[PDB]
């Protein structure tokens, strides 16, 4: 009965357990988007993201669209805080009975998105494993490191994009069906080939005060913001950019866009704060809410529940 | 009718890679990467439930060697371990002492090379794995190309160990005798030879780590500087352990030296004269013009640990 009553994973959550590991470390870095260390008057920054065969996608999608997501979700990180890809790292877990081509068409892929993003894969790994698993790590550079600690009282809260496609193009490619319509296509697009907004890295760096990507939703990832910046964060569901083609989904499939908005996930787009003086005139940035004194994330004046997704 | 991975092999798909990305840097146990006048050196190794390790092996061991095996690497090419991320696939089921244990070899490991796990990533998974990325810093890179011909060949420590290690776990005995033990620990608690950095730096013209096996691993330094090596089966340095094992299960040493991998020992060419006198290194053979890798004036089959 040695098992009986130990507390699992499951139980605990991820985030309880990434802050086991946090104080087990004795680590102030962890926390943001990217790890910032300074080396040479500059900082480097770290991190890593993984795409896992049946969690990330299935081996039905072309392979090319996989490599690309592989290094693209890893920019965003980096691009999130400020900072611009330099060299990365690819350890692959592989099945032996695995098809040549399709290692061969993942690189092909990975190749174009380092030449998109202006960056390197210089190395990695391969072990065998029972499904396909790909862990990159990926290095990049900034002058001005910007996390997810640092949002002011009065600042105003924006998103770059649009929100909730990614989530319309998963549901699209899980009902494997034999014919897409255009709007269909670009929510796949969307999900199956996100684009690290690294059109934004200039904007961040010089005026964001805390900054992130928005991988699992954009609740559940304002509530990282909020609870690391020690601040309240209020946002107004009608002014969520939402895409014609998400409308186009929602009207079809009989759905809402808001709760795609606020809960679908991998979209990649950007949450930071500001002041709203702040502005560019060449980025699509919405201004979705501000940020207030005390705690958790409002939604239309109710605290509401940050879902967002979960590995357990 | 498509050609499968177990068909290409590990090598030939890291070679399709490659010429895939047009990459000149891969094939070194890191890369270098120039910066602020310096090189900064990126590797990463992972540790996969079912193939490195089993579930029921202590965690903090586990943690342990996964710094380990990744700070090899890096001290393998000259320099010295920095920062590191650590990848994490986890099946709900675990417990989560499992993790804390995990994390507090981490630590341990860390504390003693010197250097720090500053963040990483966590997915659900059916089996563990664990990979882990680590940058390291050198003044000098010492890769697998820069053999010369009459070099001498040597290694740091004892060769088999680990393997026998493996194979006296896989007995699942009750309780082992000392020297078992002591296997046992050398396979699931390898050290990187980071007090060979300096000397690497220094005098060395190729190097780096056998992981998979020394006949094997020579190949790679072989075929990369585009020498052969002649090695000698008498010269190869044996612990007491390994030859105690060998005794008591009926088994040839040699065998082990040669083919058995997770020894995480160095592989280093350069001039017999810079020979330390401090360090536990082994003259085994030496360079010369030519390909391939010879055991006793004989072109053994180049074997090692391989995925597919
Ligand atoms: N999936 C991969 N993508 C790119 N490069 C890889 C990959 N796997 C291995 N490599 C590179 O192939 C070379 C040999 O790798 P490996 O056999 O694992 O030796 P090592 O563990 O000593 O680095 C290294 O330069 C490694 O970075
Ligand atoms: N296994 C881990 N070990 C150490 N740090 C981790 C681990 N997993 C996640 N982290 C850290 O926890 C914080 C949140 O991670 P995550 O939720 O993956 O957000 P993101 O993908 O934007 O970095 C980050 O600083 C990340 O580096
Ligand atoms: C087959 C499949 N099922 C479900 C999903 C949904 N999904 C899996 S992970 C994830 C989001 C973010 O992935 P994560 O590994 O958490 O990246 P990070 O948030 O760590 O950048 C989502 C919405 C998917 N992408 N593919
Ligand atoms: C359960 C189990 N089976 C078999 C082995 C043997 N084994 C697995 S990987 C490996 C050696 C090297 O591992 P690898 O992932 O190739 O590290 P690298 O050479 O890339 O540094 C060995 C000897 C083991 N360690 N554990
Ligand atoms: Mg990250
Ligand atoms: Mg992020
Ligand atoms: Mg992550
Ligand atoms: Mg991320
Ligand atoms: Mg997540
Ligand atoms: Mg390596
Ligand atoms: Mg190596
Ligand atoms: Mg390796
Ligand atoms: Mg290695
Ligand atoms: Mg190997």
């Amino acid at each position: 009965f040695q098992g009986s009553f130990t507390m699992r994973l499951k139980e605990l959550g991820e985030f309880g357990l990434i802050d086991l590991i946090k104080k087990t470390l004795e680590s102030k870095v962890i926390g943001d988007d990217t790890a910032p260390v300074e080396y040479c008057s500059k900082k480097l920054l770290l991190t890593t993201d993984v795409l896992n065969e049946g969690v990330h996608f299935l081996r039905s999608y072309i392979p090319e669209a996989v490599g690309w997501k592989a290094i693209s979700v890893n920019v965003s990180d980096v691009i999130a805080n400020g900072g611009l890809p330099k060299w990365a790292l690819i350890s692959l877990n592989l099945p032996e009975d695995l098809e040549v081509s399709y290692v061969e068409r993942f690189y092909i892929g990975v190749k174009r998105a380092c030449e998109f993003y202006k960056c390197e894969v210089v190395g990695g790994n391969i072990s065998k494993s029972e499904k396909i698993g790909i862990s990159v790590f990926l290095v990049g550079e900034t002058e001005r490191f910007v996390g997810r600690d640092g949002a002011r009282l009065g600042d105003s809260v924006f998103v770059s994009g649009t929100l909730g496609d990614s989530r319309a193009g998963l549901e699209l490619l899980l009902m494997e069906k034999e014919e897409y319509e255009p709007f269909e296509l670009a929510l796949i697009q969307r999900h199956l080939r996100p684009t690290a907004r690294i059109d934004y890295v200039k904007h961040i760096q010089k005026y964001a005060n805390a900054s992130m990507d928005i991988s699992d939703g954009l609740v559940a990832d304002a509530n990282h913001l909020a609870q690391r910046s020690g601040v309240k964060i209020e946002i107004l569901s009608e002014k969520l950019p939402l895409s014609n083609e998400l409308k186009m989904y929602c009207e079809k499939y009989g759905k809402n866009p808001i709760e795609y908005a606020l809960f679908g996930g991998e979209d990649y787009q950007l949450l930071f704060t500001h002041p709203k003086e702040r502005w560019n005139p060449f980025l699509d940035m919405t201004e979705i809410g501000r940020v207030e004194e005390g705690e958790g994330v409002f939604v239309d004046g109710k605290k509401v529940e940050p879902k967002g997704w979960k590995h357990f």
